């Protein structure tokens, strides 16, 4: 087959029930994330090949950078909380792996701020329900995929994106691979 399980993607042995149709993990200490994010624009292309307004989530993991790391899936939290993912993604990445000036709580803080979120804003939100709620969400999810590494993409709950195979001498071209295949296990 063109596709086959086992190469491109593999299929979850215990699917996840009410899973969102498109479902991706990542770490701002992770550099391929970093490459799928600002170099590959994976989450936008995969957006661009499926049906209008279909179900794409991504959430971040606690594994990686030990106590910044967890600060970091709470500040996510916050950014999905006051819908400014995409003004705070490429600098998070910037200040955790190009620049390291992301030491604590406090340099993640700025970053919101810098991107124009209100200080009694982002204060507001981090000490939130709401985002302790979306905290758990996230843990939950990874649990629920039994997760070990990132990036991750997961479909309809059901199949896990395996990239490992595919030529990436063409970013355009891997680029394209990546959706199309997420565009196929969305059909099935
Ligand atoms: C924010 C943010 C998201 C990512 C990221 O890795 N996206 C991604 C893209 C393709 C497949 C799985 C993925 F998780 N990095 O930073
Ligand atoms: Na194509």
């Amino acid at each position: 087959a063109q596709y086959e399980d086992g190469k491109q993607y593999t299929t979850l042995e215990k699917p996840v029930a009410g899973a969102p149709q498109v479902l991706e993990f990542f770490s701002f200490f992770c550099p391929h994330c970093y490459q799928f994010e600002e170099v590959l624009h994976i989450s936008d292309n995969v957006k661009k090949k499926l049906p209008e307004g279909v179900k794409m989530t991504k959430y971040h993991v606690n594994f990686m950078g030990g106590d910044l790391g967890k600060d970091l899936t709470q500040a996510w939290a916050v950014a999905m909380a006051l819908g400014v993912e995409d003004k705070v993604t490429v600098p998070l990445f910037e200040g955790v792996q190009k620049t390291q000036t992301i030491r604590s709580a406090s340099d993640i803080r700025d970053v919101f701020i810098n991107a124009g979120i209100k200080g009694e804003e982002y204060d507001a939100a981090w000490n939130s329900f709401v985002v302790k709620s979306l905290v758990a969400q996230q843990e939950k999810a990874a649990a629920d995929v039994q997760l070990r590494g990132v990036p991750a993409m997961f479909v309809n709950g059901k199949y896990q994106l395996n990239p490992q195979g595919m030529d990436t001498s063409n970013m355009d071209v891997f680029v394209q691979q990546y959706a199309d295949t997420v565009k196929y296990l969305s059909e099935k």
